[PDB]
């Protein structure tokens, strides 16, 4: 067979494995091949479930209209949004926090955005993550080109600040054992442990990267989800407009996991060691590697910033709420150590004495209900498996019916 | 003011200007503060002006209506997009080269996938690109450090191999005396010389590559535009699949500009130097850095790839070629050397002993017209004008009769 004399990017060599969530769609795969007629239940991914509500849809169809029109056609979109988009996302989530529509950079969806800042960032960087956290920031650093090798003894990239995160520190960090580090990915509510950083524990995030000089890269995706009275941006802490951005996404709020549209906020006081504001770079990474979301993705996120489009999405988030205290009660009446599912579509439960992939397997075989291993998460991870909360009610119930019947003679 | 203590990645810094669309938008800007009445006619970036089919936005209105209901919505999608949308786009235009399903990659626009293929490739390969070419190859090299600073002496990057296409070599690169490189980006039709690679001239570009050991990028995304009887595939010449790789896009065909959605096919048999397929690691790119198409795109790409689509996108090139005519037969008529116009939407007029920066200028400060200088695609595109034929009718005979006002006495 031919080869090219093209030698095979040295990063792409580091990963350890595939990517986590085709992972978990293969073994679901191969779980119907294996039984055909098995009724699946898929709570491993956090996939949306529910319709998008008929005013978002309306919207977007009206665009898809108004495209086969002279007066209604447009074409090329600014990479960086639409204008009134920009406006609204500024004002709705951002209002009173000296956020500009000029800092506001529309997306096809946050986990595009990580990629597309860590291209920005570049290979000379070193980062931080949680631990565990959602894999696409540890991935991202090791093809960027920021990490050393996979380490198997811990389970762990060289060169990147896993920052531990357990039960017992409630799910945020000692600050005081975490190395400096460029720039430090921060999940809340985090993903998969559900945590949501109080205001103190922002103010000290915010007050440790101002002495480090490190940028805060603030992940919001599942923000609306809050129940208690936490900040749910990052802006909101005084400083933070000099030390970090924030990304976000319709996905979770409006059900756009496959209509993809979200946002970056990158401020104006956020400055490189020479002075240079990072906005401006990101600028030039998004006029040149993007073209700007989809125009009709961009018409429903306009839809979703109205008294009725917000009404649609609070009632799509208090239901995917209610499937997540099914499933709390289901874990905690069967014996286990629970976490999350308060302020996030998802709970967070610790299987002793056992690997996490097992436990997985074991889930999927025995009831055929697809979870996902907490070890995908990074090496804090182990010993957990997460659970999704985004289901049609009656499969959640189903779920929640199969977990009792496997564990209750148990667990 | 605070400054973080992160270095800007020098490989932003390394870059000369902004992008060059954006560049022309700010000259074109300033111009109406200066003629605040003017009436200015666009034929300058690429940008699609006619409606889409309705054949085309029909199905993603339904698309979008199905999103509001039980059986109709869908979350996440494979990052690689839908499958019978990649069965479409292997068929109609790869039937009979070889090409399955599964080497198929649907993307939100060509744009978006050279960046994409550039973080995969990563910071240790060279390339070569055709001098002139679209910007964005040359950007994203520099952009992931695959260049040396940029020389103003020569207006290049250092390490790009720039492959000189002028009239003299029918535009088309001497490849007796082109450098090794890893890559070799090449677009046929090319963009911005309009100049499409005989069967004779692909098959010495795959013979090139296979004897150095290169991956081309080959990108079609004009190759519907094609009269003359010339390859609109690289798959189209035995032994490309060893070597090569192809981009395309919907955004010229259905007016999708700003609806986003194109893609990329990777053969089985295009091998890194180690053995490794390349089509693994851009798929674990895709799976990383990339959630998917939007759903409702992707309907609108199946949709125009039935015989209602198909014969629906004919008419659009139709009516754009028909522009395109009357751009030739403008500057032919006023004594000019055009060139392109016969396989691709654009003209690419030679205005020798002028900087074509300074052309752009004249023409849009005398006729209020905005055009594309040649030397914006590199410095083998001095002396020439790109001109767009995306236009309504009536502005492309406008700007043709202020042309032949403007250009009377030259010849
Ligand atoms: C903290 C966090 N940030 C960003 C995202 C992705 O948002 P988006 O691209 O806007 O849909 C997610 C989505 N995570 C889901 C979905 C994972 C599969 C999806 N295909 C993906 O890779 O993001 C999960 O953890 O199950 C996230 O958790
Ligand atoms: C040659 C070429 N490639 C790629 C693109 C970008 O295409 P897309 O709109 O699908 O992002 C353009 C425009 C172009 O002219």
């Amino acid at each position: 067979e031919y080869k090219t004399k093209v030698s095979r990017n040295s990063n792409m060599s580091k990963l350890q494995a595939g990517y986590l969530f085709p992972e978990i769609a293969r073994r679901r795969s191969a779980h119907l091949l294996k039984y055909p007629d098995a009724q699946v239940i898929s709570l491993g991914i956090g996939d949306t479930t529910e319709p998008i509500p008929e005013v978002i849809t309306s919207a977007m169809a009206k665009k898809a209209h108004e495209l086969s029109t002279i007066e209604g056609y447009s074409g090329y979109g600014a990479e960086q949004g639409a204008k009134p988009l920009r406006a609204a996302i500024a004002k709705t989530f951002y209002g009173g926090l000296g956020i500009g529509d000029d800092d506001v950079f529309v997306s096809d969806g946050a986990k595009c955005d990580i990629s597309r800042l860590q291209v920005m960032f570049g290979s000379n960087v070193t980062i931080a993550v949680q631990d565990p956290s959602y894999p696409a920031y540890v991935d991202s650093s090791v093809i960027m080109g920021q990490t050393g090798q996979f380490n198997t003894d811990v389970q762990k990239y060289g060169n990147i600040e896993y920052m531990r995160c357990t039960p017992e520190n409630g799910f945020f960090p000692d600050l005081s054992t975490v190395g400096r580090t460029d720039i430090i990915f921060f999940c809340s509510p985090n993903n998969p442990t559900g945590a949501a950083a109080t205001r103190e524990q922002l103010t000290q995030l915010v007050e440790f990267a101002k002495k480090n000089g490190s940028i805060i890269v603030y992940d919001s995706a599942y923000a609306m989800y809050m129940s208690d009275d936490n900040p749910r941006s990052i802006f909101e802490i005084p400083g933070a407009e000099e030390v970090a951005m924030e990304t976000a996404s319709f996905s979770n709020y409006a059900g756009f996991t496959g209509v993809r549209l979200g946002w970056t906020v990158i401020p104006k006081k956020l400055l490189y060691s020479d002075g240079f504001p990072v906005a401006k770079d990101f600028n030039r990474i998004i006029c040149t590697c993007f073209n700007g979301a989809s125009n009709i993705s961009q018409a429903g996120a306009l839809a979703c910033l109205t008294p009725e489009g917000l009404e649609a999405m609070h009632k799509v988030i208090g239901f995917y709420k209610e499937n997540t205290n099914i499933i709390i009660d289901t874990f905690t009446s069967l014996g286990y150590d629970v976490y999350g599912g308060k302020n996030a579509p998802y709970v967070w439960v610790h299987f002793p004495n056992q690997s996490s992939w097992d436990v997985f397997a074991e889930i999927l075989e025995k009831t055929h209900v697809v979870t996902t291993p907490g070890s995908g998460f990074g090496p804090g991870g182990e010993g957990f498996v997460r659970v999704s909360a985004f289901g049609h009610r009656e499969n959640i119930l189903e779920a929640c019916r199969r977990f009792k019947q496997l564990y209750k003679h148990h667990h």
